C-alpha cells in the first residue's frame, strides 16, 4: 500500500562516541547515556527543523504534528512493541536515557499501557548492538511517515591529509543509517533535505546543544 | 524589609569562552551566543536542581514554581526592565540568544507589552560589560526570593602542577557572581548548595548538556 | 531595622595547618581538632582584648559582657541552631572540639535544651566546608552585635623575596573572612581593631598560646 | 530605609604612588601629601562630570548640586565626625591637603563648628591605614546619595606580556574601593559609569591635572 523508498547515510560517531564518553564518566552513576539516546536527539531537532517529515497520513489530509513524539521499536520475547518518549524536544539526555531505560523494562515486563505505546509521530529502530546488521531497511509503523532504521558500527578507512601533503589512512567510526518513506507524503527531495540535516547535527554535535 | 545576605563565588569561563567561540564559528550567522546565554542555561539549569530557590513569599505561604522563568535586567534609558524568559529548560541556547535580542530591542524601543515584564520566578543582572564593575550586589525584586549579579571578567593567577612538580602559574579568566537572598525564604545552607551547582555546572560545561 | 555594615579579611591559615596536623597526630584518638576550634579560640581572645564587640544591644544601654559565650551555627535539617559554647576564654582546644562535636550532634538529633541555644555574645557562622563559598555576609543574630562569616580556603598567589633578590610565587593558603556589624554599637574603627587582633592572632598562633 | 547597593573596583595605584613621591620629595616641607588627597581630587572630577551622583534626596525632589562639598569621614575618640571640604574643584592638592590636616586636627581637639561637619554632598571613609580591612561596606551619610569606602593597599599578581611573548607575573599595588548607593536616586548604570570614571582617572592620574 505504500510505496517505498530508502536513502542511506554514513555517519562519523567518533566525535559523538568521545562526548557520550566524557559525560558517561561525568555521571557518577546518575545516568548511563548510550548512542540511542543521542540518535534521538539529533532525530527530535532534525524533525522540528523538516517538519513535513513530522507527519501523518489520514484520509484526505496530511496531519503536522507541533510535538516530536518519538516511537522506539524493542524486541520482547513476544517480538517488537513501540514505547513512546513524549515531548522529546524539551528533555534533556538524562531524562531520555532514564525514561527509555524504564520503558524497555516495562515492555520486555508486559507492564506497558496502551497508551504507552499507541501513537507516536515518528520511529526509531536500532539494532546496531549485532555486529552482523550493517544495513537493513524498516518498515513503515503506519500511520506514521517515516522510519529510521540504524546499522551496526564498523571502521572504515578515510582519506585523511597529511601536514607534508600526502593522503594517509585515518581510522574513522561509521555507521549506516537508512530511512524508510512513504512517497505519499514525503518525497525525495524533502527525505534528503531531512537526512542532511541529520548528518549534520550527528558529525557536529555542539548542534545538538542548541 | 528583606534581610539581604549575599553569597560570593569566582567562577572560571576558559572552558565556556572556548565553547562560546566554537558554537559562534558554527553559527553562520544564523545566531550570535554571549557568556549570558550560558549563564541564563545554567541558572535554569541550577534552578531545576534546587527548586526552594525556585519560588516566591507570599502572605503565609512559600509559592514554589514548577517552571523556571528568568527575568533578564535590561538597562533602558528610562532605566531598568525585567522582560521574562519563560520555559528556560525546555529552550535551546539560540533561542535564549535570539529571544534576549529581541526582547531587548523592544525594551530599548519602549514596545515591551506589561506580560512581557509583569511576574517572572528569578532575576539576573550582568553588569560584566563595564570592566570597572568587578563585583557588585543586587537589591532583590520582589517578590523573587534570589537575585544573581554578574560582574567582569578578569584573569587571574592560579597555581598548576608542573610535569617536574614545581608549581607554575597560569591564568585563569575568572568572573565574580554574587547571589543576594531573602532569609525568610532562602538559608545559607540551600543558597550556598545551590551555589554549588551553579559552580559546577558551569565549570563543566558539558554538563549544561544533560 | 540594624544598619548592617561589612569588613573583610584574607587570613594565612598555613601555619595554622601545619599545628593542627602536629596536634591531631599527637591525640592518638582523643580528641580530632578542625579549623573552626582554632578560630573560635582566637575570637575568644579578640573578644576579650576588643569587649566593646562583645556586647549587646538593650534599650537605652549596651550591656557589655565580661564572659564571651560563642554561639556557633548549626545546620540542621530543619535549618539554623545557634548551641552555645560557654566561657570560652578558660576552655582548651580540646574541650572546645568535644563540646562542638557533642552539642553538634544533639542538634542533629533534636535534643538540644533552651538554654543550649538560648543566649550567647557572638557568634560564628562556617561554611567552609563549602568549596563555592569563597566569601559570604551573614545576618547579625540579635541581641548580639556581630557575627563572623568565614568561607572556604583557597590557594592564593603571594609575593615571596628570593635570595637572589627576584620576586618568586608561593601558594598561601587563605580564607576570606567577613563580619557583620551593627552601626548602632559597634562603628567602623572598632570594628577594624578587632578584626586586626583576629588576623594577628591566627597568622602567628603563638599568641593563642598566650 | 535605604535600599543600599554595592559597587566594588580594584584600582592601580603604582602611578599615583610614583606621582606622590615626586611631589612630596619636591614640597620642600611646604606640604605632605596622602594618598587621600589624590582621591578626593579623583572623585571630585568624577562628580563634576556625572553630577547625578553628586545629589540628594529630597521629599519628592531630587536637589542636584552644583558644587561638590566632600565630607570626609574622621575618627574620634568620641567616634565618627565628617568636616567637609568645600568647593574641591577650585583647590589644588596642596590646599586639599592642609585643609584636611588642620580640620582632621580640630575634629580630634573637638574644636569643630557647626558649619564645618553640618552638610556636605558626597562623603568619603578612608581605612586603608588599616591593613586587616582590605574591603568594607560603608553605610549612607543621609541625605547624601552616594558613600565609596576604601580599603587598605595590597599587593597582586597581575599578567605581564614578556617580549619573548611568555606572559611573566608582575606585582601590582592595589586598592578595593567600595561605593555604596542609595537605589532611589542612583540606579546600577549610573553608579557603574562614575565608578569606570573615578578608575580611569585614578589609573591615569595625568586626568587629575585637566
Amino acid at each position: 500500500e505504500n510505496p517505498h523508498f530508502f536513502v542511506t547515510s554514513e555517519l562519523s560517531v567518533s566525535k559523538l562516541l568521545k562526548l557520550r564518553q566524557a559525560l558517561n564518566s561525568s555521571a557518577e552513576g546518575r545516568y548511563k547515556l548510550s548512542v540511542n539516546d543521542f540518535l534521538i536527539k539529533a532525530i527530535a531537532v532534525a524533525c522540528k527543523r523538516v517538519p513535513a517529515v513530522n507527519s501523518s497520513w489520514r484520509d484526505g489530509v496530511i496531519r503536522q504534528f507541533d510535538t516530536v513524539d518519538v516511537s522506539v521499536a524493542v524486541a520482547t520475547p513476544t517480538g517488537l512493541i513501540t514505547p513512546i518518549v513524549k515531548g522529546v524536544e524539551a528533555k534533556g539526555l538524562e531524562t531520555i536515557s532514564a525514561t527509555v531505560k524504564e520503558l524497555a523494562k516495562k515492555a520486555r515486563d508486559g507492564k506497558l499501557k496502551p497508551e504507552d505505546y499507541q501513537g507516536g509521530t515518528i520511529s526509531i529502530s536500532n539494532m546496531g548492538m549485532n555486529p552482523a546488521v550493517e544495513r537493513f531497511t524498516a518498515i513503515i509503523n503506519p500511520p506514521q511517515a517515516a522510519i529510521l532504521a540504524v546499522g551496526t558500527t564498523k571502521k572504515v578507512a578515510v582519506p585523511v591529509e597529511n601536514e607534508d601533503g600526502t593522503t594517509g589512512v585515518e581510522w574513522d567510526d561509521q555507521i549506516v543509517v537508512t530511512a524508510s518513506f512513504d512517497h505519499k507524503v514525503v518525497d525525495g527531495a524533502v527525505g534528503a533535505e531531512w537526512m542532511r540535516e541529520l548528518k549534520k547535527v550527528v558529525e557536529n554535535p555542539l548542534e545538538l546543544l542548541l
